[PDB]
């Protein structure tokens, strides 16, 4: 119709193509006028069968649409790069935004903001150069083992399981190869539960039914060493959606997810990664770039909550246009 | 000679002016820029305006100042109070309203008390701000603020003597706090309040300044220490002006400004001059420090 919202699904020339495919097939063509844009390795915007200084082809594409639906993923994982371009071009797009993503990308800032709002996070310390060592009081507070990680990074690169304090220095140097700022986290374990948060056009935040992942077979309990996304790629992962959990606890966790979203001033969407510990729920991650394949955890959780993919996608578009 | 570029609402033009005349020419090659009068050809940039940061970050060029996240935090009243309270620093009570919510919960009212100041969470503290002395006035105040920012902060009024402190990042990474500077508008001794932001009050003709502030030594020392911690609490770089109110219950932090005025008569340069650091030395130091750090993750 001559009234349909015009949408560009923009993705990188694998998961990104499959995600783009999933989005393309589930956008209601009665409602949206949709085109498909692949970004070449070199960074040119090339149109593909949908079934200031901007990149080659990007100018012409952007003027022809009202909203961009970007696939924030690349060969190395989550990739929010394009968000900055779109912010600069003044084009509305589905995404958490530059600022929330920068926050979400930094474990220190994320944990700081979460805790500031009274949300449960695992105990940890932060080491900046030259600091490669911890105070005795910090050691007692953290216990062992600790997981040493670059504050900013992905896919669990530069991450070490430290099992005696003597191992810390080497672990810090390893993490420091990737980020000068290094986080020493108390190990967290229990059941790993996900919750997807969705922002409605009026700002109302809705939380999905919980999804559970298990990748530790014999051990019976998950821990926070690997990130959820990495675990999700394990051939041995088992997912329960919905997760089999007390209704009261599920409700409490969903409320926490909502609060986590607000805590970092997120926009649009996020996946919140919880561990159900002996001492209760702990937030291990809030991820601002959830997956968009039809078998990704975010869409599955929402489907289990009664919200089909076409409705989910339409809502995200409606929310970003309202904003 | 280190090549330097100064980029620059209306106070940005003036600031940029002082900087040009004061950068030791024998030490630096300088290029002023709103536009001439790309590249590169420059080894450091001195931003005096405005995202501008993220752009320079994306350019891999070293620049003076807090930059991306820290800049965002200092501009966001909610983020500021969050992160400050995180490190155990004293801030005023507040509540935040995000759409679709406009009405405070009873527990928020309980904690806030009256009067409160309603403000857009972002931007200056001049536009869309209201003083609310009774709850029935709150809805209209929120509607006013929300015209300027969807996120609205409701703040307990803070009152007392207003004191500023400039933090400076040295090349070796140590942080130094300037002597205190006091400001007074309004008729009284205390009776300064957190309604308007420092910057606005600093432009008022009525404004009286004491630099150094006449304050007890133990109190001044503690405030300067709180200022260092505030700077670190938001992961700031290079410099900041921290705005305090000395209340009946002790100092309270109201603002961390990551882009203070840079005229020779601005508060930040004034505080440092009163601390034994003249304007030329201050600027050279800032350039020194930013060369020594980046670019890259920090």
């Amino acid at each position: 119709r001559d009234r349909r919202v015009r949408v560009a699904v923009v993705f990188g020339g694998a998961i990104s193509c499959v995600s783009a495919g999933s989005i393309l097939r589930n956008l209601d063509s009665r409602r949206f006028d949709v085109i498909a844009v692949g970004i070449t390795p070199a960074g040119s915007w090339v149109l593909t069968d949908a079934n200031v200084s901007l990149p080659p082809g990007a100018g012409e594409v952007l003027e022809s649409v009202d909203v961009v639906f970007p696939v924030l993923h690349g060969p190395y994982g989550e990739d929010g790069t394009i968000q900055g371009l779109l912010e600069l071009a003044g084009v509305p797009y589905v995404g958490a935004g530059v600022l929330a993503s920068a926050v979400g990308m930094d474990k220190e800032f994320t944990k700081k903001l979460l805790a500031a709002d009274g949300l449960p996070v695992g105990a940890y310390a932060v080491l900046r150069p030259p600091r490669s060592t911890l105070h005795r009081q910090e050691c007692e507070r953290l216990g062992l083992p600790v997981f040493v990680k670059p504050a900013r990074g992905g896919s669990s690169i530069g991450v070490s399981r430290v099992s005696s304090w003597d191992q810390l220095p080497a672990a810090v140097a390893r993490a420091r190869r990737h980020d000068p700022k290094v986080i020493v986290e108390a190990a967290i374990s229990g059941r790993e539960l996900e919750c997807g948060v969705l922002e409605m056009p009026d700002g109302t935040l809705e939380a999905s039914t919980l999804g559970e992942i298990r990748v530790a077979g014999v051990r019976g309990r998950e821990d926070s060493f690997y990130d959820f996304a990495t675990k999700y790629l394990d051939d041995a992962a088992e997912l329960d959606v919905p997760a089999k959990v007390d209704d009261q606890v599920a409700e409490a966790i969903r409320q926490l997810a909502i609060r986590a979203f607000a805590a970092i001033d997120c926009r649009g969407l996020a996946r919140v990664d919880f561990f159900l510990t002996d001492d209760g729920p702990v937030i291990n991650e809030i991820n601002t770039m959830p997956g968009f394949t039809t078998i990704s955890m975010y869409p599955r959780m929402w489907a289990a909550s009664g919200v089909d993919y076409p409705t989910l996608l339409a809502t995200m578009i409606e929310t970003t246009l309202a904003r």
